[PDB]
């Protein structure tokens, strides 16, 4: 296996002298630099350099500048996705974000678990979990949700949470460490 | 009412789709890019784009770049505000500010409340819960605090506070949630 | 004494009014100014902008930007340090990073205090008390590190962590306030 193909797996994978993944955090980099120097009402060329970013063709994705991303083709979107200043969502583990999604400003959406051991850790390899958001959700600002994380569809995260654990869907969940405080009635 | 007015009363309101809000929203972003792509030691031009983000002649009033804020003229300050870097303040709710107040880095001042039931949060609706900081406070760096909080004279909230909370005057607090402490001593 | 003499004894200092203070702290945000706003392919740019901010040849130190710090000189690095987006050095008290350190975005590494009572505070001193960060340590994102604090070496912090206390060598540790979780084994 290539090491994107491990990444993308699950498995261990040399994060930081693998040639591809190199690149293509190049790519996305260089891509954020221009991002992150267009004015914000230059809609027509913000819009272009987005969808250059998430190798995509985005419906009504608003991203607030700051906005980093590692590879951005591994951040799935939803339509009517509104991100405030200066999000992260750190892809090597895919990033899937459903439709009618409110995030937050200074939220990090985290999907690499390095080793705990620092020998391994210091040869630079690194296991990707995927983080899926929900439709219909709502992040305050200055969270953090952890690699591998589900936040289910109709919920609501408090500012300042710290993500660990799934999050069911339609539910209220506040915290460091994050914990649902009660369900959501989201009927019509 | 129109929707600034409803905004300013604490009502629900079409925060997503009224004009002048967007167009005000649109005014304050292109100001702040502007800020944050200006040297610091560039002093006449940062104060200029201040007193315009603002609307107001500032005294002592120093941003350290980046800064971000949705419409300006709803944040009131004081005299001697010593804003660190990467800070928001989401004022559709006004931000009132008092004189020596030291903010931290990363800190975050919401003033936004989304409806829980997403078929309202999803139409665009808030509601703006101002938040009032007393003079004479201090807060550490990447605090959170949440609408219509206030946080009273000569208080000191620590790093990494999320206010959800009244925080009474001349008190130390602290923590996700931020409680306090313990009081302060402030006489002379 | 001089005010960099009593910033750097760990006394109380007037950090805001000491020309020569105010002059190394322009020094820095200017370069961190221009490395901000410098494309991140720019190898070479880079790293002569890096090595002018902490005034040393640095070895495999790899800032992603944006980067802040308030002196830069008083940020003291080994090699392999990997410093992802929008962290922040605050090193009045020196901040000294071991070697193999992993730092996750929007990370804060605070050495200010500021007096409790407003009258002093108001009068510009502050107190700097020293960072120190082992060799072979991860943290996670969104982590603050308090004024004085020591990680050990081989330690791992969690997102989200507000450091407080001392965390002892090859310790797992988490939470607001950060706790130590269990030891880790970094045998070969």
């Amino acid at each position: 296996m290539t090491e994107k193909e491990k990444m993308l797996a699950e498995k261990w994978y040399d994060a930081n002298f693998d040639q591809y993944l190199i690149n293509e955090r190049a790519r996305a980099k260089d891509i954020c630099f221009e991002l992150n120097h267009t004015r914000p009402s230059a809609t027509n060329k913000r819009k272009e350099l987005i969808d250059q970013l998430f190798q995509t063709t985005t419906d009504n994705v608003s991203i607030s500048i700051p906005f980093d991303t590692d590879y951005g083709w591994n951040v799935k979107l939803g339509k009517n996705v509104y991100v405030n200043t200066n999000c992260y969502f750190m892809d090597g583990g895919q990033i899937t974000i459903g439709d009618n999604v409110f995030i937050g400003p200074n939220c990090g959406f985290y999907t690499a678990t390095h080793p705990l051991n620092f020998h391994h850790r210091n040869e630079g390899f690194e296991k990707a979990g995927p983080i899926h958001i929900g439709s219909n959700t709502w992040f305050g600002g200055h969270v953090a949700v952890l690699p591998g994380v589900t936040i289910g569809e109709g919920s609501v995260i408090g500012a300042g949470s710290v993500v660990t654990k799934d999050i069911p869907p339609h539910s209220l969940a506040v915290g460091n460490p994050c914990k649902v405080v009660r369900k959501i009635d989201n009927d019509l």
